[PDB]
């Protein structure tokens, strides 16, 4: 499937050139089947593409962890921009979570002090 | 715990010329790396990143940290037209640390997209 490579590529391709990025892989990425890898790649593409430049320098931190399940967590320390992540990209993350029998959360810290997107799905379901 | 992941991210963010795009990637069990080697890894990243310059075109520095049989730190710079970049005393410093840690160092340059690759590695014990 080449999952690790596809995720690094999606980040390089889709992250606004004004953002710093950091991607960590944890656990056996090989354990992910081709259909779920397809989901994982699209999820990272959606999250990263929807990130925008902020008033100050900011980083998107992506963590892709395969352990009991597959867990993709994107942390954005950029502030403000209340419309960031709220549109069709969010529809698509929720739809992909539903297709995969998984879960999606978007959470924004006090006065928009950073945002976390977490998409998870069972490895087998 | 060494806080290796966080310290590498901070080294890049803090020491990269602010005109460069940065991308950090992590693979393997980072927690396995000892405190002394984590100290080395951090210093290697700061030195390498601090030596990157602005090119005539926009450019990206990608730092990949991989833990398997050994610790491997690869800095890829797609910038062109600065053949003096990364040569000089910063390279001696990297080679010195490689020698001290019982590891290897490579500096490779080629035409096209992966213009320069700096690779520093050291055994875990
Ligand atoms: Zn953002
Ligand atoms: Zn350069």
């Amino acid at each position: 499937t080449r999952l690790r490579q596809r995720i690094d590529a999606a980040v390089a391709q889709f992250a606004d050139s004004g953002l710093r990025t950091s991607v960590q892989f944890v656990g056996p990425l090989s354990v992910v089947d081709s259909a779920l890898a397809d989901q994982a790649e699209a999820v990272v593409r959606e999250a990263v593409s929807n990130a925008v430049r902020h008033a100050a320098a900011s980083t998107l931190t992506v963590r892709v962890k395969v352990d009991d399940d597959l867990c993709i967590e994107v942390t954005d320390n950029g502030r403000g921009m209340p419309d960031e992540f709220t549109g069709s990209g969010l529809t698509n993350l929720r739809q992909r979570a539903e297709q995969a029998g998984g879960e999606f959360t978007l959470a924004s810290m006090p006065g928009a002090s950073g945002t976390v997107l977490r998409w998870s799905a069972p490895l087998s379901q």
